[PDB]
DNA sequence: CCCGCTGCCGATTCCGCTGGAACATT
DNA sequence: AATGTTCCAGCGGAATCGGCAGCGGG
């Protein structure tokens, strides 16, 4: 990829993937620990 | 859009010199 | 009044150092 901008918008798309999965994550965390054998 | 380094560049502090303004004298 | 001294103010060198950008990765 020499197009540093069209990275970085594709990397736009993916980080703001792995913000909602890590949201998203962190609030699961509190009844999978909850309800966790 | 993020995230992260990492150059590097700006500003501070500390000096010191100069200039200008004020002083006090015969 | 003529001048020398003192005082105040301003500029710059030098060292430090922190963060501001921009540049790759995720």
């Amino acid at each position: 990829m020499r197009d540093q901008e069209k990275l970085s918008l594709m990397y736009a798309r993916k980080g703001v993937a792995e913000q909602k999965r890590e949201k998203e994550i962190k609030s699961e965390l509190k009844m999978k620990q909850d309800a966790q054998v």
